[PDB]
């Protein structure tokens, strides 16, 4: 069995690797990048995914996301207050502002060591979830918004047509903004591209030992749980990794830096933070291997989740049980 320790492993694709992306993600499975929960790929050298990020300023982001935090240093939430509408340039400025920008640090393990012992005390300002793309039309490979959609992989994999569309997201990050334990809708894999500015740090459980992960969120948060049998998907439970290791869970860390991708497998939990000002462009996708997990996968019905047009397309061909209570919690 290929990468038996389930570590982060990283890929250098040469410019003639990098055309067919499906034939690439299944050469990094081969080698058992998946075990991981997240691979990182490095581009070639000779490849970009636009000439210039010169004029970004203008992008709205209609609804930016105040990240409030409540429990204590190593395990909290945190709620999404909704503030009035700013631009790209207005964020960045906000996000090099005193208040928000990155302390001094000495490099990454202090950086790291600091977003632990002083998230809870902040409140950073998060752009999420902007349907968009910052891929040049001419940018032939490994371009997110041009990618094989989900829908056509179920139809080819499994005859059924389905309604839905399959559309990149827009993220844009300041110090301390934090992306809570998850995984994707229907345990998809995701990919994600990170355009510009400070670095991402990620951290992820193997899939083989996911529900390792959920049972001390149960233990950890016992009122989100007794709420929701996959409270999990609310995606505002953090927890952080010295607690993670006082546990016995198994999990892998790494930094993305601007220029890099980074791919995560079906049902691998992750969560991370950002060290600065930055963007990153992000779409789910599936394979031929995610199908099983897609028919598995949790699902939030307390309601609170609520979640896409075509998520509803994949519950109702692939869970058609859950079909009814899911769509009752989404409705
Ligand atoms: O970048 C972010 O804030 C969150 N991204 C992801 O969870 C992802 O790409 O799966
Ligand atoms: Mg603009
Ligand atoms: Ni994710
Ligand atoms: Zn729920």
């Amino acid at each position: 069995a290929q990468n038996p320790n389930c570590n982060i492993m990283i890929f250098h694709p040469t410019k003639e690797e990098f055309n067919d992306f499906d034939k690439y993600i299944a050469y990094m499975e081969s080698q058992g990048a998946h075990r991981a929960g997240l691979a990182k790929i490095i581009p070639p050298k000779e490849w970009k995914a636009r000439e210039t990020y010169d004029n970004i300023s203008e992008i709205l982001i209609a609804t930016p996301l105040q990240q409030v935090a409540s429990g204590r240093a190593g395990v909290f939430t945190q709620y999404h207050k909704k503030k009035k509408a700013m631009t790209v340039g207005e964020y960045r400025h906000l996000a090099n502002s005193k208040k928000y920008q990155t302390p001094p640090h000495q490099n990454f393990e202090d950086l790291e060591r600091k977003y632990w012992k002083n998230r809870i005390y902040n409140s950073p300002i998060y752009g999420a979830d902007i349907s968009g793309s910052l891929f040049d039309e001419n940018t032939k490979q490994w371009n997110l918004g041009h990618l094989g959609t989900i829908q056509d992989l179920l139809e080819k994999e499994c005859g059924v047509v389905i309604e839905g569309v399959n559309t990149p997201y827009l993220y844009f990050g300041m110090w301390k903004t934090t992306f809570a334990w998850h995984t994707e809708d229907m345990d998809l894999y995701s990919i994600n591209y990170l355009h510009l500015g400070e670095p991402k740090t990620w951290y992820v459980v193997p899939p083989e030992h996911g529900q390792r992960l959920e049972r001390l969120a149960r233990e950890l948060f016992p009122g989100s749980s007794r709420g929701c049998g996959a409270f999990l998907r609310h995606k505002v439970a953090l927890i952080s990794p010295t607690v993670l290791k006082e546990n016995g869970i198994p999990f892998n860390r790494i930094t993305q830096e601007a220029g890099e991708f980074m791919v995560t497998f079906p049902y691998g939990y992750h969560a991370g933070f950002n060290h600065g000002f930055n963007c990153a462009e992000a779409i789910n996708f599936a394979t031929p291997r995610w199908i099983d997990y897609g028919k598995m996968a949790s699902q939030c019905s307390c309601g609170e989740a609520r979640v896409t047009f075509s998520m509803d397309a994949f519950v109702r061909i692939l869970q058609p049980e859950r079909y009814d209570l899911w769509k009752r919690g989404q409705d």
